[PDB]
This record gives C-alpha cells, sequence and structure tokens, in this order.
C-alpha cells in the first residue's frame, strides 16, 4: 500500500513494482537460496513506447511473473534487458526473456562468468565497458563499469532523466550490517570502485541497491563502510 516492499511481504513467485520516478520503476521479487529467503531488486525504464529491463527477477518463474506484472501495471512491451553481473539474481530468467522476444545483453565478462557458472547466458555482448571508469549509452540509461566490487563484472546503471542511480549488488541498503554474499567479491577494491561511482554520479537523487530499500547517496558511503568492516 505504498512503502517499499520487504522480504517477508513478497511470497516467492510473486513480483512487485515500485514507482521510483517518472518512467522509472524498480521490480522486487524473492527467492530461496541455500535454505534462506532473500529479496532482490531490478529496474524498468521507459524507452519511448517500449521498456528497458535491468536484471531478471531471480529465477524463471519469478521472471515470467515479472513480465505479467509489467503487462498489468504498465502495458508497454519489454524489448531489451541488461544483466548487471553473472549471478542468478541477475541472469536467472534470461531464457524466459529470450523466449518472450526480449533481446538480452551483458558485458563479455558477465557472459563468460555466467557460462562458467552454469547460469543462463545473455545473448548479446556489451563492448566498451572493460576498463574501470568506462561508460556507454544504452537506450535511456548510461551503463558504467566502476571496477571490481561485489563481483569483478558488476555494472551500475544511471537514468539521467531522473538522476536515478541503480547500484545493483555493488551497493547495499542502509539497514545492512553485512556485505551480503561476498563469494565472488573483491573486498580490497570495492571501496575504490564505490569512490568511482561517487565521483561519476554526484547528482544522484535516488540510489537503488541490488537487495533492499532505495535511499539517497548515503548508500554509497554506507556500502564502503560495511565492506571495510567485513574485510577487517
Ligand atoms: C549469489 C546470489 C544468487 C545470492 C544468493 C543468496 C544471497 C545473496 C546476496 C545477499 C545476501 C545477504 C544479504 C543481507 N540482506 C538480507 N536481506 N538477507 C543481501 F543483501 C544479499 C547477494 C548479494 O549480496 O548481492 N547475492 C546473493
Ligand atoms: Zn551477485
Ligand atoms: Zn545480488
Amino acid at each position: 500500500s505504498g512503502e517499499y516492499p520487504t522480504v517477508n511481504e513478497i511470497p516467492v513467485g510473486e513480483v512487485r513494482l515500485y514507482q521510483i520516478a517518472d518512467g522509472v520503476w524498480s521490480h522486487i521479487a524473492t527467492q530461496s537460496f541455500d535454505g534462506a529467503v532473500y529479496p532482490s531488486n531490478g529496474l524498468i525504464v521507459r524507452d519511448g513506447d517500449e521498456l528497458l529491463l535491468i536484471d531478471t527477477a531471480w529465477g524463471a518463474k519469478n521472471t515470467a511473473a515479472l513480465l505479467a506484472e509489467i503487462e498489468k501495471q504498465i502495458g508497454l512491451p519489454v524489448t531489451r534487458a541488461v544483466s548487471t553481473h553473472f549471478h542468478d539474481d541477475r541472469v536467472g530468467g534470461v531464457d524466459v526473456l529470450r523466449a518472450a522476444g526480449v533481446a538480452t545483453y551483458a558485458s563479455p565478462s558477465t557472459r563468460r562468468l555466467a557460462e562458467a557458472e552454469g547460469n543462463e547466458i545473455p545473448t548479446h555482448s556489451l563492448e566498451g565497458l572493460s576498463s574501470s571508469g568506462d561508460a556507454v549509452r544504452f537506450g535511456p540509461v548510461e551503463l558504467f563499469y566502476p571496477g571490481a566490487a561485489h563481483s569483478t563484472d558488476n555494472l551500475v546503471v544511471y537514468v539521467p532523466s531522473a538522476n536515478v542511480l541503480y547500484g545493483g549488488c555493488a551497493v547495499h541498503e542502509l539497514s545492512s550490517t553485512s556485505a551480503g554474499n561476498v563469494a565472488d567479491a573483491d573486498l580490497a577494491e570495492w571501496p575504490t570502485s564505490v569512490e568511482r561511482i561517487q565521483k561519476h554520479y554526484p547528482e544522484a537523487e535516488v540510489v537503488i541497491p541490488g537487495h533492499g530499500l532505495p535511499g539517497g547517496l548515503d548508500l554509497l558511503q554506507h556500502t564502503a563502510n560495511v565492506v571495510k568492516a567485513h574485510k577487517n
């Protein structure tokens, strides 16, 4: 009924949308992994009379539910999707998207890592993102590679029309105590990568983490803090 939806409010298999700004939504779903339930976010950006999707809803059935929820609440076709790193909360559901006619994209690094992990593999490679600080335009967003953080391949997404920064899993929510799932992370480089994001997007008004509640620019410094406390 208005506030941002939390993990215990979304049964596994249902998807919520949340209006972030004009023409910008987040999508929220929940999934089981190793016997615990987690929420996760993605993004939807209006692209004329089409939509750009950022990240799957963490699984095939969740992603089918996402497409149905978009049709119900927005009613414009999803034509392209970008996955922001190789984990299943970002690519699980790419096969559903591809069979629904959505063109799926990721960096070559993400595609290689997804293939090696046994995860679903986006079809198209996004060049121009291999060096930290690189940025490319993709429809109504800018894609930015900040350097290694949560994963070596993680991308962030900026919506310039709305000053919305989608940090993905390189950014944690303010209530977070922990650095999340760090299995593939670079804890030493992560603060430097966050500093790059801070320098590149100083006018961000909304910052969306990969998991949990959006906030403002403070999510960036908070993330650096939680990662440094973890590494130590
Ligand atoms: C590898 C991938 C598919 C995956 C599986 C299971 C958990 C995670 C997490 C995670 C783990 C705990 C928290 C703490 N917050 C809570 N609500 N439990 C959090 F935010 C994310 C991340 C992440 O870190 O990207 N990724 C995950
Ligand atoms: Zn991840
Ligand atoms: Zn994640």
